[PDB]
């Protein structure tokens, strides 16, 4: 039975660590060092050194567990993935890495970037697009890229500041060129990228128009790091439903600082 | 290259996300083990006696499993040698210093001496405790040092003991824990450890019950505090701990239905 199964990325460093993390992490020459184990244990190479992660980073410790025991859980679940697509968001293709790794498929399954579904550019840095990595890049990074894919959109499309309306437009668009994209094909259309892709590409599968932005938004809140939502096609009735995910949820509690000076 | 004592709390019980029934949530009617969220551990550890004891003994969750390997793995990187390794016997800290040894490579090498003596204040428990046996966790795959004689054992442990009560027996453990075998010693324990255990070490006294608790409640899973030896003086001092903090955020459950 064709599906889409959609899937939040996993805790970003940033969220922990506040928008100025990479001047936490790096020395006044540009290298990179941890000052705490939740930034993750290396960086990969990026052209102006490690700059542009600023407003594109990586997946925290954390995001890497949580992003390993979801894809752990879905080998164990026995569905069947027959593609990967991803934001180029960097958090979003490291969650792709990690669930291809644990399901031992990361050889067999190369993962197309689409910057159609990249996050609502409301909700970003500048309200704009910031740089991200090229897929040469990745490529040099070990992560196994798709480049005969041909995405609906270009990064460079991507209006800053866009309306609610205009995202779920082009969220709508590129799930016409994803589902087209080897449309014989049953078995699972993974879909690594951002909270609000859980809504804004699978409401155009279900026949629905957006919702009221309000509601949307409420909706989005809810969703934890590696949240999902998963919708099956019908094949008779030519139809699309929402379905119980194949994974359980999960849920654990934060982890704070310590000073060990307060000792003395 | 000093002698040293580094003291670690275990990473996440499942019991503190999923509260006092955890059990029953991921129990059957007839006693088997499923996983109603991922932030179970992918098992229990096997035990023929069956799963009703692990109810006031719970292990780590995922994340404290995670937490376990994340610290264990950057005490490699930090290249400090662990001679030996305490742990009080509740299962979440033996469960931590397996994974950390994991990480360091010594889970066959060395055998874990488990000592009652510095197991959780018991004022801090439900109500003697409800432990696994060292036969019990031989079974389950733990490397246990059996030939340790423990200075304190599982029966001395009374509920409700006093908070003086509670300092007099780890000072008297780690009295014991010194003399036992210049590496470091591993404490693998509980947040009240890293002061209970520390402070007779640097000849001090306990501190006031409301201070101890103060400092108790702002140690994170995975916590450490290190006491360096100076030979010379005959004299220890706290010291930057080996490794770096983690600090990481929450995740809540969501329910799918709400989509529809």
């Amino acid at each position: 039975r064709k599906s889409v199964l959609v899937v939040r990325h996993g805790e970003r460093v940033d969220q922990i660590f506040g928008k100025a993390w990479l001047q936490q992490c790096s020395t006044p020459d540009g290298k990179y060092y941890r000052p705490d184990l939740n930034f993750p244990c290396s960086l990969p190479r990026r052209s102006r050194g490690i700059k542009d992660f600023e407003n594109d980073p990586p997946l925290s410790s954390c995001g890497i567990f949580q992003s390993r025991i979801a894809g752990d859980a879905l080998l164990d679940s026995g569905i069947r993935i027959s593609s990967v697509f991803a934001s180029p968001a960097l958090r979003c293709v490291q969650t792709a890495k990690l669930i291809l790794e644990e399901l031992k498929l990361e050889k067999k399954i190369k993962i197309r970037v689409e910057p159609g579904i990249f996050e609502w550019t409301k909700w970003e840095a500048g309200k704009t697009t910031p740089t991200l990595m090229s897929l040469e890049e990745l490529k040099e990074a070990n992560f196994n890229i798709d480049t005969d894919y041909r995405p609906a959109f270009p990064l460079s499309a991507l209006m800053p500041a866009e309306s609610y309306q205009e995202y779920m437009d082009r969220c709508t668009a590129s799930m016409v060129q994803i589902v087209n994209t080897c449309p014989q094909d049953t078995g699972v259309i993974l879909i690594v990228s951002h909270g609000s892709t859980l809504d804004s590409c699978t409401r155009p599968l279900l026949g629905l128009p957006p919702r009221e932005c309000g509601d949307f938004a409420q909706l989005v809140r809810k969703i934890p790091s590696l949240g999902m939502c998963f919708c099956e096609e019908n094949k008779e009735e030519g139809k699309w439903e929402l379905v119980n995910p194949p994974v359980k949820t999960l849920t654990h509690g934060a982890n704070a600082a310590f000073n060990w000076r307060n000792w003395i």
